[PDB]
């Protein structure tokens, strides 16, 4: 068995907590306290290998902190989450990624770009725009809906596969 320390990053209101809770416990949270930052664990079987996902759902303040750098440095892989109906959250991805590259002191950190809220028709971020951004970073792009659970397992398992390719 292998342990994977994952970190979920993205602006307030993109669905980091909803995605994390859908993954760990299979239910959709309509509202979840934006101040609650916690780690959640779930044992899953990925590609026949038993894996333990230790997932840090970031929250709190959008400020620089050396203590936050310590928690980020423990992450092996990062889910970069934006909402497909919130262009600012998509534009913020570049800035969260820059902070992670700084803390990890590497240009090759395992990451997956996640376009959440795919069930909504009020889309403002084109699939082509998000695919182009993910290609520019050399990382996978996955569209998810924490509401219907579509793409949720794929998002986290894809990040685990990225960590495996990086370790090898
Ligand atoms: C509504 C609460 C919520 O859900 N939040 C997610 C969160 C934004 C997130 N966050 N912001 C930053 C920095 C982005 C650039 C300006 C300073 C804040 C980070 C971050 C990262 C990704 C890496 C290292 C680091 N060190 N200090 C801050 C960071 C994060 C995780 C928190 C508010
Ligand atoms: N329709 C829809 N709403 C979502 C989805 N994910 C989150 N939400 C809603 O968006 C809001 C913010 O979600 P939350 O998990 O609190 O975002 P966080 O601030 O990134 O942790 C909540 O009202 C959620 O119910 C989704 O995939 N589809
Ligand atoms: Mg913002
Ligand atoms: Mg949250």
């Amino acid at each position: 068995m292998t342990e994977y320390k994952l970190v979920v990053v993205g602006a307030c209101g993109v669905g980091k907590s909803a995605l994390t809770i859908q993954l760990i416990q299979n239910h959709f949270v309509d509202e979840y306290d934006p101040t609650i930052e916690d780690s959640y664990r779930k044992q899953v079987v990925i590609d026949g290998e038993t894996s333990l996902l230790d997932i840090l759902d970031t929250a709190g303040q959008e400020e620089y902190s050396a203590m936050r750098d310590q928690y980020m440095r423990t992450g092996e892989g990062f889910l970069l989450v934006f909402a497909i109906n919130n262009t600012k959250s998509f534009e913020d991805i570049h800035h969260y990624r820059e902070q992670i590259k700084r803390v990890k002191d590497s240009e090759d950190v395992p990451m997956v770009l996640v376009g959440n809220k795919s069930d909504l028709p009020s889309r403002t971020v084109d699939t082509k725009q998000a695919q182009d951004l993910a290609r520019s970073y050399g990382i996978p792009f996955i569209e998810t809906s924490a509401k219907t659970r579509q793409g949720v397992d794929d998002a986290f398992y894809t990040l685990v596969r990225e960590i495996r390719k990086h370790k090898e």
